[PDB]
């Protein structure tokens, strides 16, 4: 069912899904850039988790979906703050037992960074085509292009203006630095035909994590479109089966 | 003239004091306080006036969870205070009355200023750091919200800060018992264009006569 939480005066909208029972593990499900908390990928994860007794939360990040905040005011850092506030509401739920994180694309960056900040609280992590390229995209100019040494107050996209503060913080994000601090198990799932995030980024998480595995879905794209969604849902509920 | 201005940041209202010299065009300094303080301590209130009298305008805001500004102190982090200062920077950036933008930060607001300049080294033209609390990172690593402490342990203070290569002045009191003087020296060393000014016998808050010496050194660096 439907829940809301506040972070710095903005409201975040999410959906909560529960299995039969008073106590259960709980996964926090994080989407990617310009996406929402109702992509097919995340809902099928929420349904399949529920069938193996894993509750789950999935929220619209600030500036996305039904949550508050202009798109051009989002950064990966206030998204990390969004996730800290979902983590805390989950952490105070008397029905939650263990806490898992599940992020796709830019949400996988968020998940891995919250995990390195909370390595003692988060017991398993699933990164789904995590988008660490965004730091290298910000440093280069193309994410079309711009000038990475004089970045404007916003760069036009599809109507949703991308804030210049996202880019400047994207360039200096300590993505792998913070994530290596998490030594509990990590499953990384990537598609063999992902044209959005090159292989190196996932292969780099696998080599930096101390307790990780890197699955590859043949022929799968960045989004895990259609049939590819099943192989990514299967792997993710595999990893999280209690 | 002096003004009260408000500002929004993710739906939280931040509360500031704008002080200007009489004219249509001038430089301006953003002045940021430290943890537990507010925009209107004697030291920041003094730097504002001395600057007003050098044709250097100034705004000073209460950080989120501080003074009059919105938000709880437990929800404060060094990252959301950067995001406060960024919103103020955008504000200042968008005044046709502003020529050059300087940053000034005491204690924790000095870490914030060093990090906002490291992100905006094309826009920020001059920085003055008074007793920068870069030690908060090492305090958090050895042993106020839990989120403040978890991010403080992994803050890349010097590594962002160093991308700023315009002139920066670092003024510490020599008898600081809050932040080791060792943190003002790593700043002056990693900065490609900086200067160290130690005020003998001054404490971390630069009180009494030491406030006057701190605002002299501050104002004479930002002086045009």
């Amino acid at each position: 069912s439907r829940i809301t939480i506040e972070r710095d005066g903005l409201t975040l909208v999410g959906d909560r899904e529960e299995p039969f029972g008073e106590i259960y593990d709980m996964a926090i499900l994080m989407h990617g850039f310009t996406a929402n908390r109702n992509t097919p990928l995340l809902r099928q994860i929420a349904d399949n988790l529920r069938d193996e007794n894993v509750a789950s939360v999935r929220f619209d990040f600030n500036g996305h979906g039904e949550s508050d905040g202009a798109f051009e005011d989002m950064t990966v850092c206030n998204e990390i703050a969004d996730a800290q506030k979902i983590l805390e509401y989950v952490r105070t739920d008397p029905h939650v037992r263990n806490i898992f994180l599940v992020g796709h694309s830019q949400g996988g960056v968020v998940a891995s960074m919250l995990a390195g900040l909370y390595p003692d609280i988060v017991k398993k992590v699933v990164l789904l085509a995590p988008a660490a390229q965004l730091k290298d995209d910000a440093l280069n100019g193309d994410t079309a292009t711009y000038n990475p040494e004089h970045i404007p107050a916003a760069i036009p996209f599809h109507g949703k203006k991308l804030g210049g503060f996202y880019l400047r913080t994207a360039q200096v994000l300590p993505i792998y630095e913070i994530a290596k601090h998490y030594t509990n198990p990590v499953s990384i799932i990537v598609g063999s035909n992902d044209q959005v995030v090159a292989p190196k980024y996932s292969k780099k998480y696998d080599e930096v994590y101390e307790n990780s595995e890197l699955h590859m879905v043949p022929d799968a794209d960045h989004s895990f479109t259609g049939q590819y969604k099943d192989s990514a849902v299967d792997l993710t509920a595999e990893f999280l089966k209690p």
